[PDB]
C-alpha cells in the first residue's frame, strides 16, 4: 500500500481561510468528490483516487481544520463544517457530482445531497454515520473510549493533550499496521496540540444516544432520504467494521434503493488504508453507468 502523497497543492480562499484540495483528471465530466471525516485527510484518498483519475475528475479537500488546511480557531461544530464545504464546492465551481464519503465527510456528504438531489449522480460511501439510538449500538470495544472523548474534560485531555484520536484510535481501526511514514502524514496537522479542536468536537457531535439532539435531527433527515432516494450507491465493508457491521451491511443492501455492496475482506473503520484497491477499481468500475 503506497504511503506517498503525489498530489500537487490547490488552494480556495473560502470565509476568510484558505482550503486545500486534490485537483486531478480531465475537466469536462462529472467530478467524484472525496471527502473524509476525523482525524484524516484527503491523504486518506491516496491511493483509491489513482483508480479513479483516468477516467474522472477527483476532487479531494481537507476539512477546514484539518490536513493542509487553514486552522482557525473555531468550535468546528459539525455546521462550521457544512459552511466551509458548501463554499468551498461553490468556489471551485462544481455543479453536478459523484460523491465518495467516510465518517463525518459522510455526514457531510448526504446532508449535502439531500439539499442538493438534483447535483448528485451517484454515492459511494464506507464507514458511514447514522444516528446510533442508544450506548449499546455503539460497538463494545469503543463504549468506554468514546463515552470519554464526549467530556469537557477527560475527553480534551486524551484527544487534544495526548494526541489519543491520531496515536490510538487511527491506528486501532485499520486492521493493517499503519506504518511510521503513514502515522507522520497523519500527525503533521496535529502537531500543535491546540490545532487539534476539530478532533474533539468531532467524537462530541456524533449522533449517539439522542445528544446532540441538531445531529441527531440532521442526520435522521439524510437517512430518511437515502432510503427514499433513487440515487445509484455503492456501499463498501468490511468484517467486523465499526460503525457499519457485516450485517447491518446486509440490511443496506436490501433497504436502501439501488445499492451494491462490496465486501472488502478485514476492516474495521478506515477501511481505506486495509483495500484501497478494491475500493478504488470498484468505483473506478461503477462510474460509467452514472454518466446518462
Amino acid at each position: 500500500i503506497g504511503t506517498g502523497f503525489p498530489f500537487d497543492p490547490h488552494y480556495v480562499e473560502v470565509l476568510g481561510e484558505r482550503m486545500h484540495y486534490v485537483d486531478v483528471g480531465p475537466r469536462d465530466g462529472t467530478p467524484v468528490l472525496f471527502l473524509h471525516g476525523n482525524p484524516t485527510s484527503s491523504y486518506l484518498w491516496r491511493n483509491i483516487i489513482p483508480h479513479v483519475a483516468p477516467s474522472h475528475r477527483c476532487i479531494a479537500p481537507d476539512l477546514i481544520g484539518m490536513g493542509k488546511s487553514d486552522k482557525p480557531d473555531l468550535d468546528y461544530f459539525f455546521d462550521d463544517h457544512v459552511r466551509y464545504l458548501d463554499a468551498f464546492i461553490e468556489a471551485v465551481g462544481l455543479e453536478e457530482v459523484v460523491l465518495v464519503i467516510h465518517d463525518w465527510g459522510s455526514a457531510l456528504g448526504f446532508h449535502w445531497a439531500k439539499r442538493n438531489p438534483e447535483r448528485v449522480k451517484g454515492i459511494a460511501c464506507m464507514e458511514f454515520i447514522r444516528p446510533i439510538p442508544t450506548w449499546d449500538e455503539w460497538p463494545e470495544f469503543a463504549r468506554e473510549t468514546f463515552q470519554a472523548f464526549r467530556t469537557a474534560d477527560v475527553g480534551r485531555e486524551l484527544i487534544i493533550d495526548q494526541n489519543a484520536f491520531i496515536e490510538g484510535v487511527l491506528p486501532k481501526c485499520v486492521v493493517r499496521p499503519l506504518t511510521e511514514v503513514e502515522m507522520d502524514h497523519y500527525r503533521e496537522p496535529f502537531l500543535k496540540p491546540v490545532d487539534r479542536e476539530p478532533l474533539w468536537r468531532f467524537p462530541n457531535e456524533l449522533p449517539i444516544a439522542g445528544e446532540p439532539a441538531n445531529i441527531v435531527a440532521l442526520v435522521e433527515a439524510y437517512m430518511n432520504w437515502l432510503h427514499q432516494s433513487p440515487v445509484p450507491k455503492l456501499l463498501f465493508w468490511g468484517t467486523p467494521g465499526v460503525l457499519i457491521p457485516p450485517a447491518e451491511a446486509a440490511r443496506l443492501a436490501e433497504s436502501l434503493p439501488n445499492c451494491k455492496t462490496v465486501d472488502i475482506g478485514p476492516g474495521l473503520h478506515y477501511l481505506q488504508e486495509d483495500n484501497p484497491d478494491l475500493i478504488g477499481s470498484e468505483i473506478a468500475r461503477w462510474l460509467p453507468a452514472l454518466h446518462h
